[PDB]
């Protein structure tokens, strides 16, 4: 049961990866000016969106 | 009981044989680079095999 081995060594890491990608307007302003705007207020559409990429269970 | 002879002269020498046979690398070398291998550390499998050969009772 003569016996010759070689041996290597397998290393696996999984990095976690989480990303948030916000696409929009950092600054988002809201200006009151006329009577109509006091009364009823601005109303923004698609100021901001987000985007997710990740490895894990997440909630955002 | 006339005697005529011839001698000869045995020499037997029980030589010790001692012989320790390593095969593998004479230097072993560990390197920590990463995280992982700093908190758990190379664990090399198979670095040096030894044989031995011998006549008398032996402790290695």
């Amino acid at each position: 049961n003569l016996i010759s081995e070689q041996n290597v060594t397998v290393t696996m890491d999984l990095q976690p990866v989480l990303q948030l990608s916000m696409q929009g307007s950092e600054t988002v302003s809201f200006v009151f000016s006329q009577i109509s705007e006091y009364i009823g207020g601005l109303t923004q559409y698609g100021a901001v969106d987000l985007s997710v990429s990740s490895t894990v269970d997440w909630c955002l």
